[PDB]
């Protein structure tokens, strides 16, 4: 289970560099400088890192110091061949951000935030960026007098509207995805979910330029099945990335190495993102625990990969099994991929079969032996078959 | 705090003619007559009630006692003047929709589904209903290999599809709301929120026929903030329908009475409600517990009305009182309502004080004073300024 | 993964012949003969069976009709070789315990739910049972002035004292064991955690006779760590019993065969219980979907069975192996069992290295390389290595 | 509803003293000395205030700058007549601490944090605490090889016994509260809840010594009803200590000012302190939001306070309104407070009228009136009679 860079496995600089801050300690690790995570990355297997602006370059940096270290960090990934697919802006560290960044109530705040992104935007597409995140992680409310929220997705949409005008006045081939989240750090943050993501981006301006960004722990935060939200995603077309972590349940965002939390949805996820061909990025966005150290943050990093790997071989183990491919005939999974009425409303509505010939008490004795079905996933998963 | 009909509010036959049977407990009620709850309703002073199709006419019912339950029905009604906004097909009780409808894997049972709910959809429009709700309660999933959920989707559009297919052929007015709802009675229910209800309408043929029922509790049961997902769909132009109830948080699906559960959360929905001008119906969905007896059962219902007028009159209060209009300035709601960037993006990209001479340190120290705001709410709540 | 008897696997009358009628659904499938019960689980390698009284003796049966259905049961285990460790009362299902049973507001039906528990224990102790578990499902309040929860107690505490002199009287060697619920189908129920439970036997007039009885789906509907809470049972001495299945997450009480909901907490839990040496029964408290046929629910009990011994083989495949040992060296487990002042409290007082020269940055710079043995125990779970 | 000392409101030097750091986002106000916290909370009506060790004396303090800090402090409530009540040690802060205090896997980090407390503990008393807190914010885990739970309680036990042993031989007043909270920052923490806290107190040495400072977001934390908590404290004689905040449901620690969050929970849980007549301090345990500037720190402290005030006029109103009373009874909560079987066992065994000849179906058919309590309830706390 080694991975290569044909695995397309991505890092947030923010991930392994996390230095163990939480809100109720101190950190536990020291800074690491961006070459030497890719570097270490690059020697896992991993094919490429992801940036917020003030991850590579340090809020306040003057033209000189910012040119240094890109260059820098240009040097570190041609000596690895590491790739960066996505960045994203940093609108929520800062204090000015405190009330959000494009939904601050302060009208200036809104725009300082706009001009921050558009100018990452064009960093981003110099390093050959793919994908422009957005995580609206300030924009909510923690109170219910405090953020009009008809008037805040209004303001949310003027500042998609008005960096889809941008890239596409530059002749950018990059996208944006946004990423959702339900809670934390704001009481309760706009489009919580990847429905809700997804709703808002039919009424952008050109809709076709914006997908989700959906992460396995923000849709378990709500108690959401995160492989059936990613299924609407593939659905709708708009899974532009997705971040792969793990998380138990309903409680702080834990950012778990992807694999730990809930193994099963893990399971579930790969199969639906492998049989589905989703062709992007397989980005961790974790955060190795503040009890390890160095060693420990490149175990864990090694960790999410290996994890994904074994998923992916079981996945592939269960689908080819001519007994699990009887077992879903069995249960008419293959019935659920027809059309229901292919014949047309009038002929459903003369068909006397379906209604007032219908035998629903012989339909309803059928069952549906998903149990034997599951338990074959199971067997599969566990490797006890 | 008197409910008259003006007040719209109605409620399901199913509610106060629940009979209290619940996972674990047998009927602690005798069954209602729905003549006897439209009697008993007016004469608090509702102005509706709705109905699934088995609620009214008996499962299996011949011509005949068809059309002698509606009658009785129809008497009722024009004794009262008590009016039927609503209707709605139950797709969950018979054991044959034990693997869904619309979403059933076997195909003879979504046909029959799509049938059964198209024979009420006439009813609904002859008693003079304007909305047919879709609760797709069956459509979901305990374990992952038993439903593929882009193949469910393609069979939930082919269902909407049709019957916006079917009432566009018959002239009907009516138009469709989806009720979302998370979990329960399956692990995972098909579009579990709001927001994925309302992503999902976006790709039907006639997305302009379908809008969303909304029930406080369902949201709630995902741990999202109900008066957020309301905003969402009033921005889109999709409340054609919603479902007021009360729920302590996640757990199984309560239906308290509104303004029990998140009595915060109730006055902040009924403040955009109001403030947003919503013209539809204020639909109960609650269960009055099966701890009561008949008298309980009108004394929970009443319940439901005083507290929304109760609510109603704390939001005004807020709302006009010049101390919190005051207040709202004071946070820069103005300023929220008011474009980011009217002057257009070039000019964006030019203001320097945007961002180059942006004072990103001042700005951050001007405190929101919401603390202040929620507090001027919480008075105007208890009646305590 | 074939189970045998002297597995101990117990499941009650109650899963396997559940007819699937949920707060939204009739029956899918007819009731089970307890005989045939019986018969179909000892054929899976089942160990026993458990009851509630009205399980086994529909309520209200005549003297001469009991009579039978005993000896009918009787029969069943004689032919089986099955045996009967646990029986319960049910004070939940019929309409009269609806506020409850031993505290219920009204004193004539808290001393009927005794009546009814005593009448039990003596059929219990007839058929061998060795623990009688008490599930106090209706005790609690949907609301916050209908309970005082300083009362409710003090009546729980007088029904369990009875229950105690009662079996003391008889010379019964029969335990109590409590199983805690946090809600459903009460909004909030008392004793709603295994910590409540335990802190409320200490109150006990003889504490001695009382244990827990946790259920992995109700500890994690509070969203808690089962198998914590079992280690604190545990080091009670008071794991009497244990109901293992599965649960995905804050939800309604799922009841899933065990293995499915959250498959690591599953390891860890049986992990736990086998280190510990717990020689109880492994009941399996769990409902066969109501998607199933009669098929699937010996399937899904088969699949219980199965998943606790795939688990138990690679827990105790994690323990042995010296890698794992080395890990858990590493990670200083040998250290946390070791007595933190074993020299007294003057000698820690005047230990210089504990304080005045302890080094706090040499200390805090130690990893406690948690991940490198997190991920030895996925591997071992998934065989993996 | 204005404050004064006599209502024993307190506050801890962390909660107004919050500089808005949290995972994501750097402080929005500078530190406060705690001389001017004491000076302003005395303004606003406040009796006390409490503290960690590190937020009265840094991290690291020399002798002379320890003094000087302690003597500042002695001034300001010399000044201002404040007392106070509680203190606590900071065993979660350091690096150190990042695998536990008294838990910690490392023998010697375990006696670090033993002589850190009994440091403190000192000062507590010199200060004049009557309770010392214990907060095990970091004893936990994020996997489940990392901690031993059952070893895990044995050092806790142990820990908890010296400080007992040291607290007895220097003849000091001072009594130890635990406060519970499930989770954050560890993904599990050890004593989740209330209960677990109260049935590990029953294993220490000198159980009278030890009680609980339940958290009202702490429990809510877990969808525990923290009223119903409360009242199993104060029924087993544990509330030592109470802190009081507001928190939204399942996610992470709010920390809401008191009276936000669950205002109905916050309604009933006064009417118990006031009833029970708990006499301890009136702890508020909250953060003001990093949204908010020096100003809104105050405005939040003192809606604590007002939100407390309110809530005991509308809890006293509620239980002496003459209709209240008449419908407490119709809900028989007089019944509830009678012995169940003061007649002794056998009289029980022998009354025909608790079984033989029990009317179960007249029983069943009472209703309990919850109801129209309940409103009567809502109508009180909304001052809408
Ligand atoms: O893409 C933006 C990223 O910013 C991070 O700091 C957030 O915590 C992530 O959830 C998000 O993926
Ligand atoms: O509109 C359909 C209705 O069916 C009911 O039985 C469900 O429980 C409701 O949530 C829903 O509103
Ligand atoms: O032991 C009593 C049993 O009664 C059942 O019907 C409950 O649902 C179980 O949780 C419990 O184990
Ligand atoms: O008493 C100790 C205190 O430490 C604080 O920093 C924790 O966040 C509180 O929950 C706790 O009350
Ligand atoms: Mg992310
Ligand atoms: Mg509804
Ligand atoms: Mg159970
Ligand atoms: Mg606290
Ligand atoms: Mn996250
Ligand atoms: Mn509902
Ligand atoms: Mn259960
Ligand atoms: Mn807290």
């Amino acid at each position: 289970y080694q991975p290569t860079p044909e695995d397309r496995f991505t890092f947030g600089l923010w991930t392994v560099g996390w230095q163990g801050r939480d809100p109720f300690g101190d950190a536990t690790r020291r800074a690491l400088d961006p070459v030497e995570s890719v570097r270490r990355l690059a020697e896992l297997g991993a094919h490429g890192v992801t940036f917020h602006d003030d991850d590579l370059i340090p809020f306040g940096s003057s033209d000189s110091e910012r040119e240094e270290h890109v260059k820098r960090f240009r040097q570190a990934l041609d000596d690895t061949g590491m790739k960066v697919p996505m960045a994203t802006t940093n609108l929520f560290t800062h204090p000015v951000f405190k009330d959000g960044g494009f939904t601050a109530n302060d009208r200036d705040v809104r725009r300082y935030a706009l001009r921050k992104t558009i100018r990452n935007i064009d960093l981003a597409v110099e390093l050959g960026a793919e994908t422009y995140v957005a995580w609206g992680g300030r924009e909510g409310a923690e109170s219910g007098g405090a953020k009009d929220v008809r008037d805040a997705l209004d303001r949310m949409k003027e500042a998609f509207d008005l960096l889809g005008e941008y890239v596409t006045s530059q002749g950018y081939d990059i996208r944006f995805a946004i990423e959702p989240k339900p809670n934390e750090p704001r009481g309760d943050i706009l489009l919580p979910t990847v429905g809700h993501a997804l709703a808002f981006i039919e009424r952008l301006e050109r809709p076709e330029l914006y997908g989700v960004n959906p992460e396995v722990g923000h849709e378990q935060m709500a108690g959401l099945n995160f492989p059936h939200g990613i299924a609407q995603a593939l659905w709708a077309g708009k899974l532009f990335h997705i971040d792969l972590n793990g998380q138990n349940g309903i409680k702080y965002d834990q950012d778990l190495r992807f694999g730990a939390g809930d193994l099963r949805a893990a399971f579930w996820l790969v199969d639906l993102l492998e049989s589905a061909g989703y062709s992007g990025p397989r980005h961790f966005d974790f955060k190795p625990p503040r009890t390890e150290d160095f060693d420990g943050v490149w175990a864990s990093a090694a960790g999410c990969m290996r994890n994904y790997l074994i998923l992916k071989e079981r996945a592939a183990a269960f689908r080819a099994d001519p007994e699990v491919q009887e077992a879903l005939r069995a249960s008419r999974l293959d019935e659920l991929a027809r059309p229901t009425a292919a014949d047309g409303l009038q002929a459903l509505l003369d068909d006397r079969s379906a209604f007032e010939e219908f035998d629903v008490d012989a339909a309803a004795a059928r069952g549906m032996a998903f149990e034997r079905l599951d338990q074959l996933a199971m067997d599969h998963l566990l490797g006890a078959r």
